[PDB]
DNA sequence: CCCGGACCTGTGACAAATTGCCCTCAGACGG
DNA sequence: CCGTCTGAGGGCAATTTGTCACAGGTCCGGG
């Protein structure tokens, strides 16, 4: 399947999308890097790639796609919109959009993984840790990393209410490590480190099945 | 000595959002 | 000209995600 690769300054960046959005924007990266920033998107071939229908595809697309107007990236600062004019239909199944060209270099010291593995994926938070996991992963599948907590709450924007920590555990944490073991080929563990009574890192290791 | 207070934890409620499903009917095309 | 495959719309109930009040732990310092 697509082996998709992105520099780690996407991988890091600062932005808030949702699955839907995030899955589109692997084909752009997959679009873009096999070479002006214009990309297509087919509603049939859509369907196919994530086993939806071909009515459920088009609503995912049309709603996904309005839904990019005024959203912004930041990479660690400078921030940028992803699409600098709307999308437009020319034919029937068939969809044209604008990618920023600024956003060219950093698309193209990186990260990479096989679409098939976050394609069953859910929770787009839980998208953008197993992305942030594979940044650092070995040739054999494992690997271990340390990620604070603040920055996992800047870069992944986390809702406002898990600044406080019970509720980052229950309806974060827990859930997306969840997924991951069973969604991916991937078998993940974790362990807290404190500072006094605060938590301040999630320190991650995992192995390939 | 014992307190309220400033921290921390987890859980039960409710509100707001998203999931895969379902149904209608016109466009594009080919045989 | 028409029958079929698409896909652009309109909805749903069942789950998940986002928010906050309340019980219950610790340690410190002033009364
Ligand atoms: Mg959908």
């Amino acid at each position: 399947s697509p082996r998709i690769v992105q520099s780690n300054d996407l991988t890091e960046a600062a932005y808030s999308l949702s699955r839907d959005q995030k899955r589109m924007l692997y084909l752009f990266v997959d679009q873009i890097r096999k070479s002006d920033g214009i990309c297509e998107i087919h509603v049939a071939k859509y369907a196919e790639i994530f086993g939806l229908t071909s009515a459920e595809a088009s609503k995912d697309i049309r709603q996904a796609l309005k839904s990019f107007a005024g959203k912004e990236v930041v990479f660690y600062y400078e921030s940028f919109p992803w699409f600098i004019k709307p999308a437009h239909s020319p034919s029937r199944g068939l969809y044209s959009v604008h990618i920023n060209p600024y956003l060219i270099p950093f698309f193209i010291r990186f990260t990479q993984f096989r679409l098939s593995e976050t394609k069953e994926i859910t929770n787009p938070y839980a998208m953008r840790l197993y992305e942030s996991l594979c940044q650092y992963r070995k040739p054999d599948g494992s690997g271990i990393v340390s990620l604070k907590i603040d920055w996992i709450i800047e870069r992944y924007q986390l809702p406002q209410s898990y600044q406080r920590m019970p509720d980052f555990r229950r309806r974060f944490l827990q859930v997306c490590v969840n997924e991951i073991n069973s969604r991916t080929p991937m078998r993940l563990s974790y362990i807290e480190k404190k500072k006094g009574r605060q938590t301040t890192h999630i320190v991650f290791s995992f192995r390939d099945i």
